[PDB]
């Protein structure tokens, strides 16, 4: 009946969640059921795109589901509890206890190279990953995973220890934040160099979650002040890597909104102007409009629609 983690595609497409019985797969816009399937102790809950291969946590070691023919091709035993998990066609990537372990898709799904000791703030996305230093938790490491190897680079983010951390779809941009939740902060993944900075607001706050546009061009972020945010990271020209001429020649939310609320929470960007928030206790599925007049230039988010999640 309740509701016990839940994630979405890598694409936003798709919602995983997993009850005590079950777990679920649902569309997100718009929001109807695609696949049940019951099963006891699902915890930690994934998809990989929207392939047949799902993985969960057994309530301890790691089930990877085949929904082809229904099993569990492999189990893969883990030392600590889970507190991350990332899949990719080539790597399955955990963080249990305070380490980070990478297994190889496939094969003998064996361990691909040493646990590592991070901070216990991490993300992998299309070939990267991103983590906090064990020592310094403002500190950060990026670096792309091979295949072919030859089996990277260390940034500091912030004073404070950083509280979250969120990559864009192709790759090449995260986004960071500390627990302050004030400054929030995007660099070039290529080399860690600070891209853009801007402002949440003036008090303290901790951001719960962060998400890219498909664009890549947007940035929307809440905190439990429960206030979604929207900024404009680059805007047409600097997207598509225009000239811009007076580049050289010598920043805020574009626009937010006061959530209706009742502890956590995720977004998804259903397209290039609309949002989804999840809220798992209410199971439930607000979406927003991204609105902008042309004339003057600004723009304002409406809250279209709210639908209970059917389970």
């Amino acid at each position: 009946n309740p509701i016990v983690d839940y994630e979405f595609n890598q694409d936003q497409s798709c919602l995983i969640v997993s009850t005590p019985k079950s777990f679920d797969i649902y569309n997100v816009h718009p929001l109807k059921r695609i696949m049940s399937q019951e099963m006891p102790d699902a915890g930690t809950i994934r998809m990989l795109h929207r392939t047949n291969y799902i993985a969960f946590v057994s309530t301890e070691l790691l089930h990877i589901w085949d929904d082809v023919k229904k099993q569990d091709i492999t189990r893969v035993k883990l030392d600590a509890a889970v507190k991350d998990l990332f899949l990719s066609r080539e790597f399955i990537v955990v963080s249990q206890g305070d380490v980070i372990s990478i297994f190889k898709f496939g094969n003998p799904w064996n361990k691909i190279t040493e646990d590592i000791k991070f901070g216990g703030v991490c993300e992998f996305a299309n070939g990267l990953l991103v983590y906090s230093n064990e020592f310094n938790l403002g500190q950060i490491h990026v670096t792309r995973l091979q295949t072919d190897a030859e089996q990277g680079v260390l940034v500091k983010a912030h004073a404070n220890p950083v509280k979250m951390v969120r990559l864009n779809r192709k790759g090449d941009m995260v986004a960071t934040c500390s627990q302050d939740g004030t400054l929030i902060r995007v660099f070039q993944t290529d080399n860690g160099v600070l891209v853009r900075e801007f402002r949440r607001g003036l008090d303290r706050t901790s951001i719960i979650d962060m998400r890219w546009s498909p664009d890549g061009s947007k940035l929307a972020v809440v905190s439990d002040k429960w206030t979604l945010h929207v900024f404009e990271v680059f805007n047409d020209a600097e997207n598509k890597r225009h000239v811009l001429k007076d580049w050289i020649n010598i920043e805020w939310s574009i626009c937010n909104f006061k959530l209706k609320v009742s502890n956590d929470c995720k977004i998804a960007w259903i397209s290039d102007t609309g949002l989804v928030i999840v809220w798992p206790n209410r199971r439930l599925a607000d979406t927003f409009k991204l609105n902008y007049n042309d004339d003057e230039h600004v723009w304002w988010l409406q809250l279209n629609q709210r639908n209970e999640i059917p389970l």
